[PDB]
């Protein structure tokens, strides 16, 4: 079986995983949905409850798996707990990193569209003057790129250029997967991370430049770092928080697990699990966070800001923040950097999240890497096609799977790991091989607070926020769902038919 | 490999394939339409020069293939043509009758809700009055079974007995299937078939007794068989022919191909064939043709039921026969007999057009008889509900696999075996065990007259009949095309995870 080659290759793959869209995307639209700093007190106990935790079972179970030859969950699960019914639960950490695959990828696509027209400054001239003279030449951007209804028909057109870019996103993740784990993934870590990490800080300098009669960088850190205390008892706030923790650090997506696959059976997990975790948070709350929201709150004032950003997932980074930079000297470049960093971010996570699927092909249905890559590509790329031309069926994708799915997954794979496996027996596997060791405290957190804390999580959301979206959307909700209930009844046949090779190959011997 | 047990068991499950809902629902609308006896004439000619021929190309490809135990075409194609190009082309004999199961099996579940309805009497009560007063509840009943939409969304809402009822005709078909080709298919065939023709025959006799002063059923009778010689001049009628004689003889679907691959290697396909053949087209011609039209022409006159049958393909069967046998003594019963016979001519041919699939699973993945046919059915039932809940879904399907892959396909097949395979070759690979002899001017229709016929067909078919279907559909088109082009590279896949198990265990030997 394929190895890191090297911690720090280990340690910055791991970070490339889970330091992406995420930080700079999604991060700041949460927390300034949220209230700002009324987001940060739930969000930092739930990286300690529900991130570290989480973190450090699927690296071991990554481990685990690995040293018998499986880097994916149908037959991790298995190995856990020797019932049919682990095979099939095992089948989400390969439906929940597909179905992300198919839209995430598509997105990443967009930061390279957008880094390529800025670069050459092909993008829109506003007048030389009220905000929205400003911000609408920047939305039609966005719009005609991705090809927005401009009528009632939920259909969507994307530019020529937008489709094209996405089919060399698509030939720039093979190139780097079909490589492999440690001459492929590690070796473009090593380059992607501190180029990521240097362009980051160069944007955050930069904003923290700005300054206009509305306000400077400085109030927009103030905003989410100023702790709202009456906000704790909102359970709308713990949902998103933890939706976020989950997301950013990777968790519930099969994908950490894949990539603990290849660390060596004795290889310390504690220090690099937390390490890997640690940059993550930093890369989310210091850099992302000090870009996005600060600079909005410069040019537009707090109240402002936190109305762009519920506005949408997409209208701030796509939209307000290169309208923003346009209004300063060197603007448009700087509008490259920051896509180009978001490429890098996005690049680095989507082989990620691609590898389960390339794992199971080859570790169950006994595939070459080639072949591995070459069809989950295929089945990635041809699926994103639903998410190109339907209105809405990325959001569709992104509840079930990026949402729903990963808290879901999270609460199974514990209590399959610290429940069924066993407690004593979890705690041993995880610490074994460790620089240092799992502090006493987080072995009754792993097995007490943190399936409690998701249980509840998922009975508050399913009671008082699913019922007002199964019954309040448009009937192309049921286009996607039909289609993704599709894709897990082909991931299930697989393992099926996975099971049924490894029976007729040990009947031949 | 299984075989079929008695040469009689074969001819009727042979009959039984071809003998279905084309017989009684298709092949009246395509006459009426096409002027009656003037559809006729280009329909014999088709039968002589394209329908005969197939059938025994098809016999003797799957005799040959399953002589080295192989039924479906992504194999059989390469045998015949040692190229990847060959498994490629093959792939469309897996995906054609997986499509068309997909919707055929849905109508065929309508004939069976009909027929439990019509009997219990369960029935629409018309006014004891003009046409539309009669018809209006029956038209209502069929919209209410199968949901037509009432609104402008293309959504439909199957009632909740046509949802069961589609569930318990899967279940039938499975039981059959599930019992294999001679204890299940020719076992049922034998008691189906008998059973099929006595109900028709009798149908045909009660409608021969039909009469209002609109007309006989006499007169329905000359307008199909008089001939019109001024449309032999009408591409359209050809077209309709060509794809009646295919859709009705089973050809093109790859489903004659799997049946006849269990036929004994040295066992006659020449006169079983023929008289396979022959069976279905009295079925057809006089059976079939003697029910609906004369029916409608006896109540309304020629020029009404000719306008009838344009209305729809459903109209026809479902709502104007029923309603027509409303007025007459013991006609709901009546009613009951032809929704059973549908059902039954429907049943014989979906074990058929599922069987494909079934082999395939079995031959090439290796897959136990229960697996193969529990996995194929829960792929037709899972794709069935984009037919069961999308408007005009059903349509999209019947025209890529069932009108337009068929013709397709039949080219493509005899060009294989009778070009790249060796027409010598074939020619002595259909004749052989053959307890008569192809006549000698079968050669040359087979080699030149045949391919030249439907090579013309296709492309007068795709200059001036094609380009208005491509730019003048509604979007949700693409929701069908693009679930069945996954169904293509599901299959495509399968055909790959095949050929590298078939490696994988040469090596190991
Ligand atoms: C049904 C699934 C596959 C159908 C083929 C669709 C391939 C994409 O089609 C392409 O989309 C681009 C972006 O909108 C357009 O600019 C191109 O003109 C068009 O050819
Ligand atoms: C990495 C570069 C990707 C190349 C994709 C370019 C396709 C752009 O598309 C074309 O751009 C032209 C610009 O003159 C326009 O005139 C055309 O309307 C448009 O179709
Ligand atoms: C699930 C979505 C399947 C993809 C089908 C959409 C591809 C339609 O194909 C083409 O798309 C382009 C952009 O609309 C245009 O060139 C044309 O309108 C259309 O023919
Ligand atoms: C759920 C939040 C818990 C995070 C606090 C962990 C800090 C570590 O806490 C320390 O752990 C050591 C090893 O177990 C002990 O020797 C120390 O007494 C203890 O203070
Ligand atoms: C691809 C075929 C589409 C079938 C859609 C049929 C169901 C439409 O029903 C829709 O369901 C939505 C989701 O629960 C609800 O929000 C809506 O009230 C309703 O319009
Ligand atoms: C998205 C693909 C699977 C979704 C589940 C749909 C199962 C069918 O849903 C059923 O349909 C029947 C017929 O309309 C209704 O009568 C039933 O109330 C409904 O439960
Ligand atoms: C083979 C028999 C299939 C059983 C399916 C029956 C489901 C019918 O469905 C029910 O029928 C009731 C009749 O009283 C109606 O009152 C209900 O509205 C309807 O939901
Ligand atoms: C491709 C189609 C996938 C199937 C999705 C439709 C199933 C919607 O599910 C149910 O369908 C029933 C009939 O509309 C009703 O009980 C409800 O409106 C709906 O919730
Ligand atoms: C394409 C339509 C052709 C159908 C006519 C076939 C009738 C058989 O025709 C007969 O075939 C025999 C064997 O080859 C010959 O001995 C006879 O001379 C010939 O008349
Ligand atoms: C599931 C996503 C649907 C994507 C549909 C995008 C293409 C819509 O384009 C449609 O194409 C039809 C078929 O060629 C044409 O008949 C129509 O002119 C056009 O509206
Ligand atoms: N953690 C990534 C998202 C992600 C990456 C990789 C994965 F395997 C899953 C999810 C981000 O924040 O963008
Ligand atoms: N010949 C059948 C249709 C059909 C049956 C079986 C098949 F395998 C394909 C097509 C009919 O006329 O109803
Ligand atoms: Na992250
Ligand atoms: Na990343
Ligand atoms: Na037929
Ligand atoms: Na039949």
């Amino acid at each position: 079986r394929e190895h890191w080659a090297t911690r720090l290759g280990l340690i910055l793959a791991m970070a490339g995983n889970a330091v992406g869209l995420g930080n700079f995307l999604r991060f700041p639209v949460q927390a300034a949905e949220n209230g700002g700093g009324a987001f940060m007190i739930p969000y930092i106990i739930a990286f300690l409850l529900v991130g570290i935790p989480l973190m450090w079972i699927e690296w071991a179970m990554g481990r685990y798996g690995g040293a018998q030859g499986h880097g994916t969950t149908p037959a991790i699960f298995y190995l856990l707990w020797r019932n049919r019914f682990a095979k099939i639960l095992g089948v989400f950490g390969l439906w929940i990193p597909l179905v992300v695959a198919i839209y995430y990828v598509y997105i990443e696509s967009w930061t390279l569209g957008f880094a390529i027209k800025f670069l050459v400054g092909l993008v829109p001239e506003p007048p030389p003057t009220d905000p929205d003279s400003i911000l609408r030449p920047f939305k039609e951007f966005l719009y005609s790129y991705i090809g927005v209804p401009k009528g009632d028909e939920p259909i969507l057109k994307p530019s020529l250029f937008a489709y094209i870019v996405f089919l060399i996103t698509m030939f720039i993740n093979v190139s780097i997967l079909i490589r492999g784990i440690s001459k492929g993934i590690e070796r473009f870590a090593k380059i992607a991370m501190p180029t990521l990490f240097i362009l980051a800080v160069f944007l955050v300098i930069r904003v923290f430049l700005l300054e206009t009669p509305n306000g400077t960088a400085a109030d927009g850190l103030n905003f989410l770092w100023t702790p709202d205390f009456e906000k704790l008892k909102d359970p709308g706030v713990w949902i998103a928080a933890v939706g976020q923790i989950f997301f950013t650090l990777s968790l519930g997506f099969g994908a950490i697990i894949t990539y603990a696959s290849y660390v060596r059976k004795d290889q310390d997990i504690v220090l690099s699990g937390l390490t890997a975790a640690t940059l993550n948070e930093k890369a989310e709350v210091i850099l992302g966070g000090s870009i996005s929201i600060p600079a909005a709150v410069a040019f537009f004032g707090v109240a402002n800001a936190v109305a762009i950003a519920k506005a949408g997932a997409f209208n701030l980074g796509f939209i307000t923040l290169p309208a923003i930079f346009s209004q300063t000297a060197g603007g448009t470049f700087l509008g490259f950097l920051w896509f180009f960093l978001l490429f890098f971010a996005g690049l680095t996570s989507s082989i990620a999240i691609m590898q389960p699927m390339i794992a199971f092909l080859e570790d169950e249905l006994k595939l070459s890497r080639k072949h591995a890559v070459l069809w989950t590509a295929a089945i990635v790329f041809f699926s994103a096609h639903l998410v190109m031309f339907l209105n809405k069926s990325l959001d569709e994708m992104d509840f079930w799977a990026g949402t729903i799915g990963v808290v879901f997954f999270g609460l199974t794979e514990l209590i399959i790991f610290f429940w069924i496996f066993g407690a004593d027996k979890a705690w041993e596997e995880i610490n074994r091989g460790g620089i240092i060791k799992v502090p006493r405290i987080y072995y009754y957190v792993m097995r007490y607070i943190t399936p409690a804390f998701l249980a509840v999580l998922l009975v508050v959301w399913a009671r008082e926020y699913i019922p007002k979206i199964m019954e309040e959307t448009h009937w192309t909700v049921w286009i996607t769902r039909f289609y993704i209930i599709g894709l897990f009844l082909f991931l299930t046949f697989l393992v099926f038919l996975a099971e049924r090779r490894r029976n007729h190959e040990s009947a031949g011997t």
